[PDB]
C-alpha cells in the first residue's frame, strides 16, 4: 500500500466535504479522486462488514459500490494520523450540476427530465443498498458530459436507511424539508422527496426555490420561469407540506411528466455536443 501508487494532480475543491484532488492511479493511468476528511472532523462512525472502525462515509460508499454508474464508487481507502483517504473514480471531462447549472441557466424540461430520471435511479439504488444520501443536491451530482451519465457523490451525510423517524440531520438546510426545520424529526425517503422536489425546481428555474427558514415552512412556491403545467404539478407533489401526501419514487417515475425520457448516450449527443 501507500500514496507511490497515484499521482495527485490539481485540488478539484473543499469545504465541509474535506478537500479533494484530482489523480491518476500509476498502475494503469485511471482517472480518480482523492479525497481526505480530517479525523476531527468526522462525526458518524461506523464499523466495517469486519469489523475495524471507519467513518460512515465509507461504510456507505462500500455500500453502494458496484457496476451502477448511478454512484460514484469507491476504489480504495487508507488510514492517515489525522484523516482518511478516499479514492474515488473521476469521470473525465466532467462537470458539476451546480456548474453547469450556473453557465447554461434553467434547463429544458428534456433535459431536465433525462437528468432527474438519472437521479431517481441513482438514489433508488442507494434505498435498494440500505444507504440514505441526505444531501441530494445539484452539487453533490456530476456529470460525464461524454456519456450523458450523472454520478451522486458525498455520502458524508448520509446514514444506514431505516423506517424510524431521524433526529440528526447535518445536509444542506435549503434542501430540507419543513418537518426538519419545525420539529426536527424526519423519514427518510420522504425527506429525499422533497429534496428530489427541490433538485428539479433548481434544474427548471435555474435557482432553488427557497432560501429562508419561513420560506420552506410556508412551502408555497412561486415559478419565476416558464416550465410546463406538468412538471409544476410533479414539483409542488414532492414538495407537500405533509410527508405523506408526498409521491414515493414509483410515483414519481410514472407521473406524466417522466415519461420517454431520452437514453444518457442521446442526451450527452442533444444537450452536451458529445
Ligand atoms: O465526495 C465528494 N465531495 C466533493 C466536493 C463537493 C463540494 C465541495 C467540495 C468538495 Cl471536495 N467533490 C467530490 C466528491 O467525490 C468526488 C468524486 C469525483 C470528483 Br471529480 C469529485 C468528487
Amino acid at each position: 500500500p501507500l500514496e507511490s501508487q497515484y499521482q495527485v494532480g490539481p485540488l478539484l475543491g473543499s469545504g465541509g466535504s474535506g478537500s479533494v484532488y484530482s489523480g491518476i492511479r500509476v498502475s494503469d493511468n485511471l482517472p480518480v479522486a482523492i479525497k481526505h476528511v480530517e479525523k476531527d472532523r468526522i462525526s458518524d462512525w461506523g464499523e466495517l462488514p469486519n469489523g475495524t472502525r471507519v467513518p460512515m462515509e465509507v461504510v456507505l460508499l462500500k455500500k453502494v459500490s458496484s457496476g451502477f454508474s448511478g454512484v460514484i464508487r469507491l476504489l480504495d481507502w487508507f488510514e492517515r494520523p489525522d484523516s482518511f483517504v478516499l479514492i474515488l473514480e473521476r469521470p473525465e471531462p466532467v462537470q458539476d450540476l451546480f456548474d453547469f447549472i450556473t453557465e447554461r441557466g434553467a434547463l429544458q424540461e428534456e433535459l431536465a427530465r433525462s437528468f432527474f430520471w438519472q437521479v431517481l435511479e441513482a438514489v433508488r439504488h442507494c434505498h435498494n443498498c440500505g444507504v440514505l444520501h441526505r444531501d441530494i443536491k445539484d452539487e453533490n451530482i456530476l456529470i460525464d458530459l461524454n456519456r450523458g451519465e450523472l454520478k451522486l457523490i458525498d455520502f458524508g451525510s448520509g446514514a444506514l436507511l431505516k423506517d424510524t423517524v431521524y433526529t440528526d440531520f447535518d445536509g444542506t438546510r435549503v434542501y430540507s424539508p419543513p418537518e426538519w426545520i419545525r420539529y426536527h424529526r424526519y423519514h427518510g425517503r420522504s425527506a429525499a422527496v422533497w429534496s428530489l422536489g427541490i433538485l428539479l425546481y433548481d434544474m427548471v428555474c435555474g435557482d432553488i426555490p427557497f432560501e429562508h427558514d419561513e420560506e420552506i415552512i410556508r412551502g408555497q412556491v412561486f415559478f419565476r420561469q416558464r416550465v410546463s403545467s406538468e412538471c409544476q404539478h410533479l414539483i409542488r407533489w414532492c414538495l407537500a407540506l405533509r410527508p405523506s401526501d408526498r409521491p414515493t419514487f414509483e410515483e414519481i417515475q410514472n407521473h406524466p411528466w417522466m415519461q420517454d425520457v431520452l437514453l444518457p448516450q442521446e442526451t450527452a449527443e442533444i444537450h452536451l455536443h458529445s
